[PDB]
């Protein structure tokens, strides 16, 4: 609606120029203004093109967030192309350049996600999207146990509890969460208590001005704020179908192919960041700088639509009409480097590949070694923490600047 109005006001500016005219100075303003009124055609089109797109998407990540939380990296990319290729049979528009992982999530909620000690990765990132959003409450498959971490983190603002179903004061605790709607993590949910049926279906009781929801026999005030976490550190634990169907699931087992992208992003980050900070930026080339893009393109409507007859300032439209063109030009060649990003940063990714695929073969050796003994229990904290004092604190890495030396170093070390 906000371009709508923008292209009333620039036709009001037209009508303006013709009546100047009614002369090479009104003339030369009024070609310069149908320059940038073909920028706004051009801008509408795109928009356009847009609806096909939302429309398609909000389906693709729809059916991607209710269903395929339960799956591995491997069949959650199986069953979206198989959905994108059916969509494409059926004519229905939908934009493939975006990804799943970006459309659904915000860059600040990101970057908290980030400082949450969120592990970085395609699998954990979706994850923390149907965490984000839901219609039922989640079962967070953690056999690492960093989702634990990362919902401790995440929701320590609102003081988030720990509690377990063993937990005898489980039903108090419980009960303090619905009174004042502070969220609750359960780390074990292999042994159900069936008390939670009422409140996962949301069997609520809209009577006068409180919400109730009877737990035994008992009536308790529901709050919106209360949000409930159930986790269960087994991978090949089994539940009910009411469960299954009652809940959402949303795993966090490490795969070898979710460990090998994670191990290579925390290379990447480590060593050369600045390809680390590109990539991050690849979307901050269409993020950070097309912010201020349109934080330009604001400012420009804002100027255009509060003319009030400025007379006396007229170098601001066209100083605004130059800035903008810069930004979308400066785009244009961020576009370009993710192009050389698919030459280079793409091949910066392929050359530190070797190192996380042995990484990855590294931690199911030692999952493996965990048979040959009943002693031989490792964990990922104990493989990341290796990584991490082979990547950091490595004496072997001092007067060491090569990066394919630094390569060799790491991995050998």
């Amino acid at each position: 609606m906000h371009l709508n109005v923008g292209l009333r006001k620039i036709k009001e500016t037209v009508d303006q120029v013709e009546e100047l005219r009614r002369v090479n100075r009104s003339t030369a303003l009024l070609k310069s203004l149908s320059a940038e009124r073909e920028r706004w055609e051009k801008t509408s089109e795109t928009f356009k093109n847009q609806m096909s797109t939302i429309a398609g998407d909000c389906l693709l990540s729809a059916a991607f967030i209710a269903y395929a939380g339960y799956f591995d990296q491997q069949m959650r990319q199986n069953l979206f192309t198989t959905w994108s290729h059916h969509l494409q049979q059926a004519n229905i528009q939908f934009r493939t350049d975006i990804a799943r992982t970006e459309y659904l999530s915000n860059a600040d909620e990101r970057l908290r996600w980030q400082a949450s000690s969120l592990p970085a990765d395609d699998l954990c990132t979706e994850n923390a999207i149907m965490l984000k959003r839901f219609n039922r409450y989640p079962l967070i498959i953690d056999p690492s146990g960093q989702a634990t971490e990362f919902i401790m983190n995440e929701y320590k603002d609102r003081k988030i509890t720990r509690t377990s179903f063993l937990d005898d004061a489980f039903r108090k605790n419980l009960e303090s969460a619905l009174r004042f709607g502070n969220p609750l993590l359960v780390q074990d949910v292999e042994s159900y208590d069936p008390v939670l049926n009422p409140v996962l279906n949301r069997e609520v009781r809209r009577t006068g001005g409180r919400v109730l929801i009877t737990l035994g026999d008992q009536d308790i005030d529901l709050s919106p704020s209360f949000v409930i976490f159930l986790s269960t550190r087994d991978p090949t634990v089994e539940f009910p179908p009411d469960l299954c169907s009652r809940v959402t699931f949303v795993n966090f087992t490490v795969t070898r192919s979710s460990l090998q992208s994670q191990c290579l992003n925390e290379v990447l980050k480590a060593e050369r960041p600045d390809v680390d900070e590109k990539r991050s930026d690849l979307l901050k080339l269409q993020g950070e700088f097309q912010l201020r893009l349109r934080q330009l393109e604001k400012s420009l409507l804002q100027a255009l639509n509060e003319v009030k007859g400025r007379i006396l300032d007229d170098d601001t439209i066209i100083t605004t009409l130059e800035n903008l063109k810069r930004e979308a030009a400066e785009v244009t060649r961020k576009v370009e480097e993710t192009d050389i990003v698919m030459q280079e940063v793409e091949t910066v990714s392929q050359q530190y590949l070797p190192l996380s695929t042995a990484c990855s073969s590294i931690y199911f050796t030692m999952e493996s070694l965990k048979q040959i003994h009943f002693l031989y229990q490792y964990s990922l904290q104990f493989f990341l923490d290796i990584y991490h004092n082979v990547l950091y604190e490595n004496p072997n890495l001092k007067g060491v600047t090569d990066h394919t030396q630094r390569l060799s170093i790491i991995t050998k070390d």
